[PDB]
């Protein structure tokens, strides 16, 4: 019999993939694009089936499922979606079905990584997510605003004399973001006005909301931090955090092996 | 009198001023198919014009002034190295925008001898730092709140496309949302408060001395009343500092 599942975090800007033999342990991982692109699986051991997270629309969802059927046909698979409540965690969203399946794994990532404590999970894809959770495992609420990377694409897309960076230029100004000292200055050029605006906005809403939620909660809370623009926002943070980048298929490990 | 124009992405704001530093009128109007109220208005003597918003703007601006007074002189307002009492700190000046640069000038007009952070609440928020002396040492570009949550609803598969009025109506209706409406209505919101909180607080820190936080142009009520900071709002800093530019 496999010991092992598949676990698939399809976000707006990529396909992200685990295989795992625990709900904490990954044997292989990988990510791949949307378009014209094709994870290697011909070397992988057959999963007993699959769990998959899809925020990025039906043709991602039909796509992935041509992915899974072209190595194991009729393989088990489940589509993960935010429910009342489960692995830990209680969902207080007003309408819990509502809630992003990649937010929810997250949720239940975070609540097992980090037992008895009140955490805000904060997560830079294409967007930026915030969720506050208590360490009873309720959910009780949370925040979206535009990633970094769309933040700046908005601003030359949306204004006569801003450039809309490419995405390698794009890369290029995080990574140089990321090579910067604490309490850095503003800037003295276009392309730098952009990358540390919008940089300062996601610090800001950050740090903003973890006072916020001290202050509420009276109580301690872990900031955890997720994703690619993390590197460039820790050098602009103040605040106390931690880095999990597995998180999301932390949370699938834990569904698929429950 | 003296014709101003402040065209920014969004609208064009306009004045009519007798000095460096009084209004007859003012208005604003949108870019099409919109146009402002000058049959009532006292011939200007010239236009000075900040656009910021692409050569199309440039010809409606000029078509619309040449309708009203035929080849009315003008003067295209850009960003230079120093003027008015401002120094551009900028590593290549003219890059910097025409209104942001109108805006400093104004701001050292209207608050003398303080150290400022000018913030501008457009389809950008744009931040300036400017030091008493007149100093423009730098600045941030972010988008502005609309635009935040434009770029969501348009950029991703499941989110929904919330307007500054709908925003503003789930906001006035612990800490954080329990629906996608208001998430991304709050999210944007606070990036927006926090970005301003943030960088008053460190210019203070790097400057060790007080700024004040002046809030340009008009500003979405729910954002001034976000912040827990100090701020002093003058809503027309682009028009006064045209208005200098033009009677220096
Ligand atoms: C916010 C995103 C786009 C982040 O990937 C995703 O979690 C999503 O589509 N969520 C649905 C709306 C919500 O979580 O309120
Ligand atoms: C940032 C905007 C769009 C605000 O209207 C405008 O000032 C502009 O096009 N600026 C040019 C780039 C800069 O000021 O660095
Ligand atoms: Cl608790
Ligand atoms: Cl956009
Ligand atoms: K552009
Ligand atoms: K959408």
């Amino acid at each position: 019999m496999s010991g092992v599942c598949l676990l698939i975090d399809a976000g707006n800007s990529r396909i992200k993939w685990a295989l795992a033999d625990t709900g904490r342990h990954f044997v292989t991982s990988g990510a791949f694009e949307h378009a014209d692109d094709t994870p290697d699986w011909s070397t992988l051991p057959a999963p007993r089936g699959a769990w998959i997270s899809n925020v990025a629309g039906d043709a991602a969802a039909a796509r992935i499922d041509a992915l899974i059927d072209a190595h194991w046909p009729a393989l088990p698979r489940t589509v993960v979606r935010a429910c009342a409540a489960q692995c830990g965690v209680t969902n207080g969203y007003a309408e819990p079905a509502r809630l992003g399946s990649d937010r929810w794994a997250g949720l239940i990532g975070a609540h097992a990584a980090f037992p008895g404590e009140h955490l805000l999970i904060a997560t830079f894809g294409t967007a930026t997510t915030l969720e506050a959770l208590r360490a009873d495992g309720r959910f009780t609420g949370g925040l979206i605003a535009p990633g970094w990377a769309l933040m700046m694409r908005s601003l030359g897309m949306h204004t006569a004399q801003l450039p809309t960076v490419s995405i390698d230029a794009a890369t290029s100004l995080l990574d140089e973001l990321a090579a910067n000292d604490a309490h850095a200055p503003f800037a003295i050029d276009t392309p730098h006005a952009l990358s540390a605006g919008c940089l300062q906005a996601q610090a800001g809403l950050i740090e903003r909301a973890w006072r916020d939620l001290e202050k509420a909660w009276k109580a301690p809370v872990r900031l955890v931090l997720s994703g690619g623009a993390a590197d460039a926002i820790v050098r602009a943070l103040t605040v106390p955090h931690t880095r999990h980048d597995t998180l999301v298929l932390t949370g699938l490990a834990l569904i698929a092996h429950s």
